[PDB]
């Protein structure tokens, strides 16, 4: 028993972590196969970053201004290229440590693990979600950029962000591992405005089925409710409206709980109309909302990976 | 800028996970150098839980009655021995993947990371507290025991517990490296009553500097208090006494953010005889005391690991 904000085993990540180099700029890269993954703005200095033209900076640049350095190893660069908002360096030699996986772009709501390193030397392991407004809530200081978030199905690394951005706000903003960012944000140094985030409701239903699993079920009431009424007071608190899609993932948590979907929106409204009342559900006094439906079923049956 | 709850990187440790099966008991074991290290009740059924003689029941066992498997690689077992909880299996093959290791023995309060797995598969990572009780509070079903909790130096990694038992109540109790369980819990399936639980007072303090290091500062007063006075607000809600040594533990986060350590203790103060009233602190209605002075000096200052 127990639920706890679980994060991916992030060795098969580790092992492709280097350090890149470019004039002053240091920061972290993705060594897969024989090519180095790093956001763009590497051969960018302090002033660049006010209002940077990328392709002239890149122009200026040569396959030798690039110092890739995975641990103590030189990896000698043989071609350079940039690909919307990351550079792709190719170098001479193939990582080794390369695990099978895949380039995705997630969608809002759902979440991954992110391995924060500096200096190409992994620091630390957090699951995090992508908000309904593209960002994300993390731990980020100044040289953490390069790092990825990503999800192991079983073998596979599922490579699904690459950090580029802190607002001005404290939140922050990257990229997939084709260069587009999530989100309206650019990597350059300005006022950028991150729209109004709402909560993931869909997240927040299946956390709530993981506490009746658990133990927690004070919240439970007999109170239901339609699609539409819930969606009603889901526009008042600021959350994303449910769908059926929604109801339908939420399916196997209803079978094996036994409660409705509807009859725990029932009890949701009820949490946003009354609060909490001073009590807690799996040790938080908040509605948490970075648990998708696929994290609670893996942690409430012990699915492994490689 | 921003604070999560950050485990250390696991590579180092998924390298060094096994299975070990006897008979139809199977858990997870940990391979360092030509020991593997697992929880002694495997040797044990379901009816010997109830009350085992580990002395009798590890005699009709031999060394062709351990299985231990290393992913697919099988491991033959030349010497076994009980050592408290645990159960050393000598093996004819040294852990390549061995990385630098200590055996330590950690105290309440302190952290470490938890790498949950089942079948000698890691499952995933999160980072949790030894409680004042002795207890934790992690995510562990059947399969879990012998995952390990660890905390990463540099290069060395610092084994300090191995999961055994889930108390009735949902908590769970768990040894050191060596067998000496943390507390007076047994490997035994009985009732086994955990004292009550108090709030590590030193780390709910290192939180709220890691709060107004990163914006939040709408607890902070100019409220001053002594040691003794804030004890006696610490002995009314269930809080761990604050003794010099936390003050001394403090200090280089007292120097950083220019706030007396007594002027942080009214603050917190205020909060325990006031509530929060519906604000968050870091995203948290509550507050939160799995974060160690130490934990907050790593994060707000990026320290890496190998």
């Amino acid at each position: 028993s127990g639920f706890r904000k679980m994060a991916f085993p992030s060795g098969k990540v580790e092992g492709c972590m280097v350090q890149v180099t470019c004039g002053t700029t240091t920061l972290n890269g993705l060594w897969l196969d024989d090519v180095v993954y790093c956001p763009r703005h590497v051969i960018c200095t302090s002033e660049d970053m006010l209002n940077p033209n990328y392709e002239d900076l890149l122009i200026r640049k040569s396959n030798h201004n690039f110092l890739v350095q995975a641990g103590n190893v030189q990896l000698r660069v043989i071609g350079h290229s940039m690909q919307n908002c990351v550079l792709k360096l190719k170098v001479d030699t193939a990582n080794p440590k390369t695990p099978k996986y895949k380039f995705v772009r997630i969608q809002p709501g759902q979440t991954f693990s992110v391995l924060a390193c500096y200096n190409g030397s992994p620091s630390g392991v957090y699951q995090c979600a992508m908000r309904p407004n593209f960002t994300i809530k993390g731990s980020f200081l100044n040289g953490s950029c390069g790092s990825v978030g990503f999800n192991i199905d079983y073998d596979c690394v599922s490579f699904c962000y690459m950090h580029h951005v802190e607002l001005p706000t404290g939140v922050h903003a990257g990229t997939d591992l084709e260069g587009n960012f999530y989100g309206p944000f650019v990597d350059r140094q300005t006022a950028q405005a991150a729209g109004t985030d709402t909560t993931i409701t869909v997240n927040v239903l299946a956390w709530l089925y993981a506490a009746v699993i658990n133990g927690d079920r004070w919240f439970l009431n007999r109170f239901t409710t339609t699609l539409n009424d819930f969606n009603l007071v889901a526009m008042k608190y600021n959350y994303e409206p449910l769908t059926q899609d929604h109801v339908d993932i939420l399916g196997p948590l209803s079978a094996q709980t036994g409660i409705a979907v509807l009859d725990m929106c029932a009890s949701l409204k009820e949490l946003l109309q009354n609060g909490m009342n001073g009590r807690t559900i799996l040790g938080s006094a908040l509605l948490e909302d970075e648990f998708t439906p696929f994290d609670v079923v893996r942690q409430c049956s012990g699915v492994t990976f490689q």
